[PDB]
């Protein structure tokens, strides 16, 4: 009932973009309100060098992908935590990870379609090691021309 999980609409682009300019794309991972309040931590991760969020060519490697300029992380202010266990997590009482990146002029556009994936999971209730419960997935193709 009181659990919300979502990787938000800033996923995917329109038809095509040939601009080398700031195209800010704000992605989000939401976790169960009641489970967070139950003493459980939120899990969210992406594809960056630190597994946070990354835009990389479809069929390509994340190490060849393009960095999100300056990724920012927003959340529900209350009980935070350190980025460990292979992902970003807060303390119980919080269920939010807003990962907003920007495909910037820092990369000259020309490669084919990009893929952006965000993953979600609830830990601590199930197990608190690294990966154990329901991992959600959302991948979006960004058309760069």
């Amino acid at each position: 009932n009181f659990c919300d999980i979502t990787i938000t609409p800033a996923t995917n682009r329109d038809v095509n973009v040939d601009r080398s300019a700031n195209i800010d794309l704000s992605f989000t991972i939401r976790q169960p309100q009641r489970c967070a309040d139950a003493g459980m931590r939120i899990k969210a991760w992406g594809e960056a060098n630190h597994g946070q969020l990354l835009i990389k060519p479809q069929g390509g490697n994340k190490s060849a992908g393009f960095t999100l300029a300056s990724p920012r992380f927003s959340y529900i202010p209350n009980n935070p935590a350190n980025i460990m266990n292979g992902f970003v997590l807060t303390n119980p009482g919080v269920y939010q990870l807003g990962m907003q990146g920007s495909i910037t002029p820092a990369i000259p556009l020309r490669p084919g379609l990009y893929e952006v994936v965000l993953n979600a999971e609830l830990v601590t209730n199930d197990n608190k090691q690294n990966a154990t419960a329901v991992a959600k997935t959302a991948t979006s193709t960004i058309t760069v021309v």
